[PDB]
Formats: C-alpha cells, structure tokens, sequence
C-alpha cells in the first residue's frame, strides 16, 4: 500500500517524500505496474498466434518466434522507463521480441533495423495527447519499412488533447487533460526518475528554461 | 528465487528454462540489491559537489533541480540498467538528468549522438551495460572530454568482466562482476534476443550464431 498525504505546506507526499512541483496524485507506481502487466498480457495473447515473413529460413511465412520475433520500435527519450518494464513482462508472457529505438523532437535518430518489410512491428510510446507525433512516427515506419501490421502501445492516454484521430491499439492507463510528470513524463527532463504520475502545478513547465 | 537444472540438464529458475544458458551469473534479487547500493554511493559522491550554474547564470552552484547531474546512458544495452538506476537514484534524492548515445565497431564509429549542448563545467556520469575490452568506453570518454569538455567524467558499469581487458578502464562504480565469459540478459543479448530476462547467465557457447539473419 502506497501512504499518500499532505504535509503542512500543503505538499503532497507520498512514502515520505514531498513533491512541491506536483498539483495531484494520478497513479501510484503499485497502479503503473498492474497497469503495464495487463497490456504486457493482452500484447502476448494477440501476437503469439501470428505469424509474418520468415527471415531466419529463407522465406516465407512461419509464426512469431526467437527466429523470426515481433518487432518493437521505442520513442526516445520518453519511452525508455515504459519500455524497460513492459518487456519484462512480455518475457515473462513469453511472446519473442526484439526492441530498436528511433528519437524524435524533427527525427534526431533512425532505426539500425533494415529488414521489417512484412513483419509485425509494434510502436511503444509514453503519451498520445494531440496524437500528432504517433501520426508523423505512423507514417514514417509504413512508408520505410512496410510492416505487414504496424500497431501501438501507449502507456497514456490524454483523450481530452486531440487535435488529429489516433487511437491506440493498447493503453495501459488514461491520464487527466492536465500536464502529468513523473514515470518518463518530464519538465526539461526533470522528474522522470519519479515511480508515480502527477499532475503539474500550472506554470511551473516554465520552472527550466536554460537549454541542458 | 529457485535455481536448478531440469531432466534435460537445463537451467530452471522461478519454473522458467533457459535452454541458451551454461551457468547463472545473478538472479534478478542480486542485480537489483547491487543496483541500488551503487545508487547510495553515487547519491552520496555526487549529492555534496557544485559545477558550472546554467540555471541561474551564475559561476558555480550545488547540483540542484536547476542544475543537475549529467548522466549519459549507452544505448541499447544500459536502458533496461539505466531504467532502474535512475528511479534508485530518485529514492536517494539525487537531482539528475539522462541523454542517451550509441556506439558500434567495424575500431569504433558514433551511431547516435547526445543532444545535451551545455556540458562544459558540469559533472558528467556515463552509464554503460559492461566493460569487457575497455575500449568502447575509451572512445566514449575521450570523445566527451574533447566536446564537451565536462569539470568531471566518471563512469557507471552494470557489469565489469576484468578478464576481458585489452585497454586500462575501471570504471568509477560497478555494480556486478561477471566471469570471463559471454553474459546474456538484463540488457545483454545475442541478436538482440534475452535482453529482456530479469536474470544474467553465461550463454551456452554453441549458441552465438543460432540467430545469425539481420534485423
Ligand atoms: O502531459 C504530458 N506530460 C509530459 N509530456 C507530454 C507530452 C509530450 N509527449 C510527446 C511524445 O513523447 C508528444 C505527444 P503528442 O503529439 O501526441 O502530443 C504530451 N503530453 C505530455
Ligand atoms: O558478454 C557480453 N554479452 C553481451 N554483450 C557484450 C559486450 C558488448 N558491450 C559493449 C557496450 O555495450 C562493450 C564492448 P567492450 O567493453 O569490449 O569494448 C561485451 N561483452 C558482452
């Protein structure tokens, strides 16, 4: 059980540490972690039983496995935290994967995997909030790699801060239409480190402003 | 945990097998209690220290919320390490930021570059899978002195195999020590394959090349 209080300064505090930068509690990493494993398993059950191109022995289809695994491509610098956790549990589902990173800000940093043409590769993000972003990274890997599925994980959902359609194929939690920081979520890369999600105070995404 | 063989003489740990496995280097309970107690002496080296203050415009100030640590986590094999390093380092307290960069060798070549562009006067911690050689690491130390010109460099590893070593690398902390052989799992990996196992075993030497198709 997680102890969440207030202190006299009227600070959240959770398991004896304060968190001034926070305005509410969303989820307590007990929460998170519950959270992730549920997709973990929804992700295993739905890809186990696929098969796609056979690169391992010359062609043509055989099913996901350790010689032809799923593909997984990780946004950074977001995703790191979600993505060390989730595949975790995705061993322990026992569903044979294999992750590559591509950045994004403008793309900073492409994939080193050059053979995803009619595989099934499945994009693991933090957040989809306006949905542009996954847009642009949807667009992108269809048109380089040409995957024969392409789907999407996200820790979060911000359904309120549409601006494009972009539903994700899995969602491990829904988050308020507020600023969240805490479990990869980050002010200038400040407060990532945090096992639990908050909303931040209004204005205080201004607290950094000096380029790191 | 429960570590074992099975009737065929496989490795078994918590019901699992792991056909791929000669020996088990640590259970996931020996990683992670390693892993935080390398935390509390970075917590503790780098909690007192100041360096260049970009926050505030200033000459000098204590490592802070607006002026933290710089750690550089080497990607892919440290994310999984660095993952749980980084909410260590928030249990004790330690103001820190991470950027990532990736290396390879044909000799060695930068595949991705940091994107932090001021480090000059701060305190800079690399955190990297394994020292093995010693030579990856001499490449990335002496090409983030030369760019970045950083007040200090030090070193985190997950593993150190000190029979490996071609160059002279210590790293400044390590967390594990592994014997003279290739590791696999929390990060490390055959073609990308068991960098997602909790535990760190030695691979069955037979098994190097079962996945030899490019991603
Ligand atoms: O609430 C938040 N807290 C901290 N960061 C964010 C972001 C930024 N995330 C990137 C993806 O990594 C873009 C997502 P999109 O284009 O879909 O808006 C959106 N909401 C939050
Ligand atoms: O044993 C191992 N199992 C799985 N991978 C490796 C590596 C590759 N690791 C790089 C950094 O990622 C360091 C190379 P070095 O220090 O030799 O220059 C060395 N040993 C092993």
């Amino acid at each position: 059980v997680h102890v969440v209080s207030r202190n006299a300064e009227g600070v959240i505090v959770v398991d004896g540490k304060a968190y001034p930068m926070a305005e509410e509690l969303v989820a307590t990493e007990s929460v998170i972690q519950r959270s992730i494993k549920a997709v973990a398993k929804q992700i295993a059950d739905f890809y186990r039983p696929l098969s796609h191109r056979d690169t391992h022995g010359g062609g043509g289809v055989a099913p996901i496995s350790d010689e032809n695994p799923l593909i997984i491509i990780s946004v950074l610098k977001g995703s790191y935290i979600f993505t060390a956790d989730m595949v975790r549990y995705l061993g322990d589902y026992g569903l044979p994967h294999v992750v590559d990173f591509l950045r994004v800000a403008q793309l900073l940093a492409e994939t080193q995997f050059k053979a995803l043409r009619g595989k099934h590769v499945l994009i693991l993000e933090d957040i989809v909030d306006s949905g542009k972003t996954l847009r642009y990274i949807l667009d992108k890997v269809q048109r380089e790699h040409q995957p024969a599925t392409l789907k999407v994980c996200v820790l979060a959902d911000k359904p309120g801060g549409r601006r494009v359609t972009m539903q994700p194929d899995f969602v491990c939690l829904t988050v308020p239409n507020k600023y969240v920081i805490g479990y990869g979520f980050e002010v200038n890369d400040r407060f990532r480190c945090f096992r639990h999600i908050f909303t931040l105070r209004p204005g205080e995404a201004r607290r950094y402003p000096a380029h790191l």
